[PDB]
């Protein structure tokens, strides 16, 4: 029993974290096989960050301008190239601690673990969700760029995020491991912001199933609803529309609890329209939307 | 910016997790130097676990009854001892991945990272606090016993919890690595109630400081209270008394924000008496009490390990 914001164990990723320096700029890189991946703005200077021409800025660099430190051992760069918004530095040694891995591009509403690092050294691990507006609500300070987000399926690490920027509102933007930003953001020190965020409906429902599994049941009612009638109330409260694919994804949780998805939707509708009345669910006075159906099964199955 | 429930990196601990099997019972152990630590109830059978005499149960075992698996190598048990509620299996090989470590007994209100493990394989990491009633609000399933909790300081891992039990209310009870349970709980298959809990005041204040550092300021006010007047409200709302030691511990955060502790206390008093009026603080509609002042400093200053 119990339900926590649970990240994946971070060791397999800790073994791949390195420090990358160019000029006076230092940030984190991800060392997999004989390649180090890092944000390309490691080649910028303070004045240049406004409208940087990365093609030219990289022309002026040689392999020896890139200092890569794994612990207190220096790796020797023997090639460099740019892929979208990430730099790839080829080094002369493969990382012995390389795990089985893949690069994936995740969809809004999906979750991942972040290993926050500074100067190639890990500082902490936490769980995030790709918001519908393609930001993440992270915890990142100066020096954290190059920190990565990941999921672990068995012993395979699926890297899905590398950190680049903090938006004016305190949320965060970055790229997949092929250097493509999530959302309409660019690696420039310019006026940027995607406001107007929405709640991830299928995640709230999964979390309500988690509550039921854990014995919190006060919000269950006898009523039911249709998908169209639920979705009318949903968009009124800034919830993502619920689709049949979402309903199907919740099949396993519905089966474990005996509660059909549309019955849960009726409970959810009443919560949105009436509040919780000074009550809590799984220790929260808000409806949580950063647990996916898989996160719930993973943590209520082990 | 941003403020998350942040655990320590778990790699140093992952390297110490092993599987311990005794008969049909399998659970997790902690392999440090040439000793494997695990809950002593691994030696129980379904006909014993009610009111077991653990000394008799261990006299009746031998080294070969214990089956210890470190990844894909079998460790040879060469000795066994019991200290309080923790079993100590001496093995023939020292763990090459042993970090600098300490065994520490933590105080209610102190937080730690839990590495939830099954069959000796780490499964996830999350943050917990030792509650005032000496339970922890963990996330554990069958197979999780022997999972440990810990804090890190530079390179030293301070182990403070090993998991043994879930209470009927769904919260958890365990020992320190010296084998002494937190609270009045025992390793017997009996229902033992979590007593009434209280809110960790100093941690709530630390989290309000975290909010200020991250730009949430709406709960601040022009008032300052006295410690006495604050603690009158605290008792009524089932909050721990605030002590001068707590005020001192909050020093660094009061320094960074420029907001004195007793000034912050007047915000906490107002939130307790009037609630939050449909607003949130750091994404929460409740007052969070599982971040310590060090937790705030560590996260908002980028301390690494
Ligand atoms: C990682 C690298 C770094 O520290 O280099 C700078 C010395 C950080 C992580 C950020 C830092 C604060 N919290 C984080 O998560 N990344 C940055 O600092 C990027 C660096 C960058 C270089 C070249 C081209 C693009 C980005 N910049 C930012 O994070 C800025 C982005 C910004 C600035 C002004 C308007 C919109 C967006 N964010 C920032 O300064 C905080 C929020 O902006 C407030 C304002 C105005
Ligand atoms: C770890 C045991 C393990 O890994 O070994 C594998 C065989 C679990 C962790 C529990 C499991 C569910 N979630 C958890 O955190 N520990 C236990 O199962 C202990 C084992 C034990 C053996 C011998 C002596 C003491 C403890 N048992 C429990 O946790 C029971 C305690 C109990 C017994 C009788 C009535 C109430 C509580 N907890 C339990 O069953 C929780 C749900 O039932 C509540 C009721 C009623």
């Amino acid at each position: 029993s119990g339900f926590r914001k649970m990240a994946f164990p971070s060791g397999k990723v800790e073994g791949c974290m390195v420090q990358v320096t160019c000029g006076t700029t230092t940030l984190n890189g991800l060392w997999l096989d004989d390649v180090v991946y890092c944000p390309r703005h490691v080649i910028c200077t303070s004045e240049d960050m406004l409208n940087p021409n990365y093609e030219d800025l990289l022309i002026r660099k040689s392999n020896h301008n890139f200092l890569v430190q794994a612990g207190n051992v220096q790796l020797r760069v023997i090639g460099h190239s740019m892929q979208n918004c990430v730099l790839k530095l080829k080094v002369d040694t493969a990382n012995p601690k390389t795990p089985k891995y893949k690069f994936v591009r995740i969809q809004p509403g999906q979750t991942f673990s972040v290993l926050a690092c500074y100067n190639g050294s890990p500082s902490g691990v936490y769980q995030c969700a790709m918001r519908p507006n393609f930001t993440i609500k992270g915890s990142f300070l100066n020096g954290s760029c190059g920190s990565v987000g990941f999921n672990i399926d068995y012993d395979c690490v699926s890297f899905c995020y590398m950190h680049h920027m903090e938006l004016p509102t305190g949320v965060h933007a970055g790229t997949d491991l092929e250097g493509n930003f999530y959302g309409p953001f660019v690696d420039r020190q310019t006026a940027q912001a995607a406001g107007t965020d929405t709640t991830i409906t299928v995640n709230v429902l999964a979390w309500l199933y988690a509550a039921v599994i854990n014995g919190d049941r006060w919000f269950l009612n006898r009523f039911t609803t249709t998908l169209n009638d639920f979705n009318l109330v949903a968009m009124k409260y800034n919830y993502e529309p619920l689709t049949q694919d979402h309903v199907d994804i919740l099949g396993p949780l519905s089966a474990q609890t005996g509660i059909a998805v549309l019955d849960m939707c009726a409970s959810l509708k009443e919560l949105l329209q009436n509040g919780m009345n000074g009550r809590t669910i799984l220790g929260s006075a808000l409806l949580e939307d950063e647990f996916t159906p898989f996160d719930v099964v993973r943590q209520c199955s082990g």
